[PDB]
């Protein structure tokens, strides 16, 4: 059990656990809290021992434009202390709870990600694309921020060293064609962009079909070696990445700049 | 250095070629034709002569993986230990640490802990776009073998793995383009597997012509240390981790259909 | 520092500027040459108004690599000679590469070859003139091993079984490698005729791109980015530069060197 | 920075000195407290004249841990609660500990408990005022799990057996302990109703030693020095933190910290 | 859960104990005894309800180790993997991994793979200060073994390892305490390792009194991170480079007499 | 084969391949041709196959004072090119030639040693001690330099974390009770300081009994596992090393410094 959240909804369908983002109208934007809403749902998912794959999907146009900054906007001794609390506590907990789940963590991307949601796109295991009109940014250098999320070690592992530094340095996107060029996407489903709904109904009935036959439990001890090759990385990085953001955010130059 | 009749070798100059020669049964492998391709490495290893190890196979497979017919002690846990731990960590091992330049010759799709071997070779030449390798642990009900944990992500990538693994598909040949897995496609058909070996030692002596051999081998030395670590820590991990699979009894309930 | 008539900088804006000027000799370095670079490469990364060093070029090639002249030319031992004049000036300009702290963009005007080859596959970022670049690393044919962290950065940036097929016979990273490996992050399209062209339509299109970005955040994110392999590189330096001395010593290169 | 009225600090030449100063609560520390102590670490690293960051204290403990009070002490979740009251504060204070880059010496004028005692075992140095000092990290009776790095930091500096046999049944590591580990490099064998000499004599002492050093090496040698855990300690805190998180949410340690 | 007459175990609340109870051979122990002893604590760690796992033994040796009656295929080598580097991988994989807190009660001496299982505990208690641990590899023609690659310079310090090692020298109980390796000495006559075992086993419930036992084993599971790359890689690399020893027969020779 | 060196020699008897540092008269002080003359003899024992332990002795009452820096204050376009060549390029290869040696080395400490010869006894495998009186200094703070010949590494390995930043930042010896109290010795022989020569035959002729009945293939198979613990950290600290050191040369410190 959990509480609700209007923006982040889930049910459980035989062995998928789905997470949806149905704040469609505001292009699926987070606050801090709803970080931590998809944390402590991979954690429930992760505790569900009938739950094999966690699906994340979204709605409308974006899969998400990130960081949502008029609750970053909107009782503190310090700045560094406002900004632990606000940004170091979401991140680190929401970063780790992607970077330590067991089951298959599967991204449905049915439009752009931004930021910290794009992070979590680079962390889930597989990435099936709505189109080849999708991409993720990572507009860190244009915010006056620097790597969130784990982005650190997933973009150079899964796009390259060379590609992320242009990527990151520059403020420019991981367009679908860069992806395909990684096999960063492991199905695209070539779908208009008006049919969030459609794309999602139609990787869960692939996913329905992909599953039968299989032995489950092999998939998660699969995952759990897997998982090995780079966790040290991951987590070395993500205490890294939320305490060396601090003086960015410190300083005030982020605020300054996502005021406009 | 015993014979076997299912694998055999030779050397030509400065290559020992392994040939496995049993096209009947798609070159498929018992425990003792792992152990005894352990063995060839290791022989291959201590021949100063030898600079490049070169395994060929025989009819339309390089080989369809682990003899089912040979899968069917105080205990279970036991058994397995004897029968899949042991023949596991010592083949790999083999494969892991082989300080010459190992190079695969793929005639055809390989499977299971054979294609966990292709995926430790060095240099990987293939016959034609049909070839294709297949990791079936998911549908076997098993987990990554032949240092495939580390392998797959390393040469195909993260995500693609995943799926691949996850859900029993193979890794095409479009898809070991695409991460330069082959470095020679030889567009030969698979109707004389024979012809395709013979055209690539024929392709290798040209291109060892005036090189200091002795060069590629001080070179692998120093490669061969960026993933040292990760094969070791992930082959004893991977034998122990699917014993309980093998105990559970579910590989050997799905293994007879 | 000193002048160096081969190796020119100067500095526009967040820009430190590193040009090979020696096309007529295809911008082969010797030992001085390469430790000369490692030099500007410290004096880039302490100037706190450069957020990036660039290497340009010039000419049909980038550079051919070490100066063979050079190699050529008060020594107790063979090892103590070549500890001086090989393994002192690759673990140096290697080192000076690995650290760097400012974000290293090559403008590969044409081919690079050997520890050069290296230096290019060491920069974060890469730009071609053309279709017709490519790197070598010829240490298989000179009777030599990886420099320059090529032991680390080939398999990194090309994938472990193309580098072994490159590396151990003796072939190129060709442009089609380097593309299918995304290595070149722009391909320009322009003549090889015109290194100087192209070099400036880089600068050109990097003060485009800088406009409205917070350069600290390219440093901050390098120095995590740097993390992931900087364990790998350095141990890497270490012993490329000393197991090769057997080569040195053993005197095959040198036989291969005048033929 | 602001004051804190538990916390102060000063410079003296090299030394940067953050001093402990509530000794009637034997310097109990609440969330903002190791915030506060974080911000000293951070503003003493920027300071281009400190060398070394000197951790003193009062009365006749060091610190007793977390203070008790402000834990009983408009959040959706537990989850988010605890994210921001016990996650937040630990991630940040470690890291600070973890990443400084002067010569972090502790002065021990009594026991150390909990995340006050972490932070003393990633000091560099550790001075004690006498033999009735002890550390005592008491997670297994809390019902919580390492904090502070101590995953890593224990085993390192006290034996993993030892680190194991004091974890698991809640027992200190006391002053012979942490002589036969090396923990301590001096005793000074003064009463402890006056920490406040120690403190003066570990000064006068230290002025004494640093004299005629190069204090540029210090620091170069203490860069070098980090390079061997600093991956260890970084993925310790993150797991460290987040691990803690299901103790919290499940309620134990609330339930203990009230008894 | 099958019976083994040289090693029982019962639980007793959050304690899994095992006992070695064959004292009139020194609880030497052949192959299938270590795996029996890799199985107990697997079958330790599936129970929720044990948190401390506790190896106790009988007589004046806790193990003389490895068997050499038992020590004495279409190859050697294929004998050798089977027989020795399976049970090896197998048992040092089980210690290497155990969740639980693993206390050895050290009731005298421990040679060889024995003595390796003991430094993998996490807490050693001795009866008395005549208890070491021989590591013999040197004498045998063998190198090391049981982890021991990584867990003697760990725990006693590299340069203290080269000479015990290199020297074939104990780990005398002076060294043990000079490196904190015994957590406590009970100092009780060796005539009675029965009132040994029951002591620790009373000291043992007193201290857990009041304690979150969950928190030991979350504590465990962070320090056990620490090492466990390396145990692992140390694990594989082990086996597979002893083989060569037990090939070239050395081993054998030296083992008869 | 190899060159001679007046201040150096070498011998073989059985299995032992001996070097003997022969200049007591100036406490073994070396100069940088020396240590390259150090790598080099080991590299030689390391290549023959009779050979199974490296022991490395020492004459006078100094095991060695360390870097002679006579020859230090004795052709270059620039002071980096300078120091790369007579600084960099000496300590990076011998102390790699003491990090890789395959044959147990064995260091005979008859007296104090000091810096990078200090550093070198710290690479040993195993180390006798003449009498109480030994002790190593790292003086690099009061030398105005850093760690040198792996130390960054060794020191904390083997004398622990805390011990080594006290030594190192106040430039203090690792006293006899400190290497006692880390097992560093393995051996004390407790001999007057004023013969060195039959404390190292002493030391021989224990070895010498020691050995008999070993498989000693096996002594190098186990040295070979559990060089591997350490191996990377150590190669990754010798380049760091070496380089970060140059700084300090090109600055001028040390040269102002050990003028007097």
């Amino acid at each position: 059990e959990i509480r609700q959240n209007e923006k982040i909804s889930y049910r459980i369908e035989g062995p998928f656990f789905i997470i949806h983002l149905i704040n469609p109208d505001n292009l699926n934007a987070l606050e801090g809290e709803d970080y931590i809403y998809l944390g402590e749902l991979l954690e429930l998912a992760d505790r569900n021992r009938d739950v094999y794959f966690t699906i994340i999907q979204s709605s409308g146009r974006f899969f998400s434009s990130g960081a949502d900054f008029k609750g970053i906007a909107k009782k503190y001794p310090s700045e560094t202390s406002k900004w632990v609390s606000n940004f170091v506590a979401r991140n680190v907990y929401v970063t780790d709870a992607f970077i330590k789940h067991s089951k298959v963590l599967i991204c449905c991307l049915n439009g752009p990600a931004i930021g910290l949601s794009a992070a979590l796109v680079a962390l889930c295991d597989i990435v099936y694309s709505i189109n080849d009109k999708v991409y993720l940014l990572y507009p860190f250098a244009n915010l006056g921020l620097i790597t969130e999320g784990g982005t650190t070690v997933s973009l150079p592992l899964k796009f390259g060293t060379n590609t992320t530094y242009e990527c990151l340095m520059f403020n420019k996107p991981f367009k679908y064609d860069i992806m395909c060029e990684n096999g960063f996407i492991s199905k695209n489903f070539n779908m208009p962009s008006s049919n969030a709904e459609a794309f999602n109904a139609k990787v869960l009935e692939e996913l329905r079909e992909k599953v039968k036959g299989l032995y489950l439990p092999s998939c998660l001890g699969m995952k759990k070696l897997l998982k090995s090759n780079h966790i040290d990385a991951f987590n070395k990085a993500n205490s890294v990445e939320v305490n060396e953001s601090l003086k960015y955010w410190v300083d005030g130059e982020p605020l300054k700049r996502f005021r406009q």
